[PDB]
């Protein structure tokens, strides 16, 4: 019959955790019905304009076939998607899409997959835009809290949930970073120097969850020196924005591939760090960690 | 008076954590007895005909006339040393009179300082043999555990107790690898794909010890690229061990700069994986995580 859930959009990288961490946010979320349907063929809807209906190109659809096949289920699915945020935006926009649908595939063909394999699957619909099957921003889709993608061939997802309260804070411009681009402007190589302090740094910001360490974790999170300061440079104001809520937050960065800037503010400050990031980008949002796809 | 210690070898990098892990081992240890004298003059004495007694050039010394200096102490001391191994062996020698003194002197004139600031101390002895103060193995020869050094200047460890069993064999070849030689031949930089693998898979370490996993922690220790290919190559027999004792531990791999290795044998095949190692090399010790330098 069918299936609604309501899939979250997720914040990778967290600076030192490039291409491994994924964190869970609670919104913005994609709203996915997906409904059985005689016809094999698989039919996409979707209320943004600038994303395909083609199911071979809306990763919901790819991910949708590739699990029908993979099954031999022998039904089509007409798919509704209602977005939480335009693609491009470094919250896990096509993420959100394709665990969502992984996750309500799942559950109205009854397959009973765990959620590794769910993430897997999810991961074939980010990889028609990579040429790669990236898994940090739906392993937190699927997961819910902090999650590592620590191997891929095959795929190894560490997950820790998150017990504490930690308020986060979301600043999306309206303009849009292409991954890829994004990606190809990064430094091919990295000195030895740049690799232990981010080994060190993303190790602290483990330790730090474990031992419920806000300070720690968001100061470790800010010491990237590789990726960070080069994207950084294409999200106006980011810069100022950091040097403004510096000592008001735990800690700040860019979310995913920018250009949304990810905050936690310190309890005291909260509603002054929110007002000074709408003052740049009305587009703010309050939120905290999520515990990943769900039925709604 | 006098303060006598018994200060731990420590195995460094442990693959993916490279400049960053520390384990601390409870054998071999340097056995070091501090004596306060009035004159003002540093003295030592140590067991091993191939480490120098000029204070400014054993470690103890230098790291004993920082101290006297920083406290304004106005004594001398007399140090004797029984090594436990010899330096160049990958296995923290220097490291643990570095620390086992800064500890002796600590106690010996009640300077009541924190680990971090022992650690600290100790590094200085470090620097006589780096040009920079590299704390990685004096960091769990104090804290005892496993450590993280995860910042420097100002220094930043991170101590995470080992309270599960954990076998550990050492294999000590004769030969010696100079720690300066070893890092002149690792690469200059790395590829973006290795800074991805080992920050995910060194964060794994973290997240194995936490949930008491050997077996994920010692494979996760096995997947660096980068730095042990290069070293496994000085020491003989080496890849051939990794070989033969492949089922039988959770890991293996070079202690430190080598030429020493260091492996997690599981409990079925520990007699087993221990004759192999002394097959190859006749000084191997069987041991566990130590608890760091104490009185003895
Ligand atoms: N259901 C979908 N939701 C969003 N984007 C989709 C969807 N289906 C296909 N796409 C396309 O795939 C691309 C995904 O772009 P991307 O910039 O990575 O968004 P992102 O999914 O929002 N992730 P990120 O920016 O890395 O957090 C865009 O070209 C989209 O048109
Ligand atoms: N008390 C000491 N114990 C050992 N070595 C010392 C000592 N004092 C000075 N040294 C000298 O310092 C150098 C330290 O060499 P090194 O190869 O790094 O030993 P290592 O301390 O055994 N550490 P590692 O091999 O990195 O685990 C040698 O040249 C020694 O002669
Ligand atoms: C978030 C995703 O786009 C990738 N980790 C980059 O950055
Ligand atoms: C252990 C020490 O020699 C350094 N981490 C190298 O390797």
């Amino acid at each position: 019959m069918k299936v609604r859930v309501k899939a979250p959009c997720t914040s990778a990288n967290l600076g030192v955790g490039f291409d491994v961490f994924g964190l869970c946010l609670k919104e913005p979320y994609d709203v996915i019905e997906v409904e059985a349907i005689d016809d094999k063929e698989i039919i996409i809807e979707v209320d943004d304009k600038n994303i395909p209906t083609d199911p071979d190109k809306n990763v919901a659809g790819i991910v949708a076939k590739k699990m029908i096949d993979d099954f031999n289920i022998g039904k089509g699915v007409k798919i509704t998607i209602k977005k939480g945020v335009k693609a491009g935006s470094g919250l896990g926009s096509s993420a959100a899409s394709s665990a969502g649908t992984a996750y309500a595939i799942n559950e109205l063909f009854k397959l009973n997959l765990d959620k590794l394999k769910l993430v897997d699957y999810a991961s074939y619909g980010e990889l028609a835009s990579s040429g790669a099957k990236h898994a940090d921003n739906v392993a937190p889709a699927i997961f819910g809290g902090f999650t590592m993608v620590t191997n891929y061939e095959p795929l190894e997802v560490l997950h820790i949930p998150i017990d504490f309260k930690l308020d986060i804070l979301i600043a999306i411009p309206n303009i849009s970073i292409n991954t890829k681009e994004a990606r190809e402007i990064l430094p091919k190589a990295v000195g030895l120097k740049d690799l232990v302090n981010n080994v060190g740094k993303a190790c602290g910001m483990v330790y730090a969850l474990y031992n419920k360490d806000k300070s720690l974790f968001g100061r470790y999170m800010m010491s990237d020196k590789v990726i960070e300061p080069v994207r950084g440079k294409l999200i106006p104001n980011y810069f100022k924005i950091k040097e403004e809520v510096k000592d008001k937050v735990y800690g700040i960065t860019i979310s995913g591939s920018g250009p949304s800037i990810i905050a936690f503010p310190k309890e005291e400050f909260i509603d002054e760090v929110e007002n000074i990031l709408r003052d740049y980008y009305e587009n703010t949002i309050r939120t905290e960690v999520g515990k990943g796809v769900e039925v709604v």
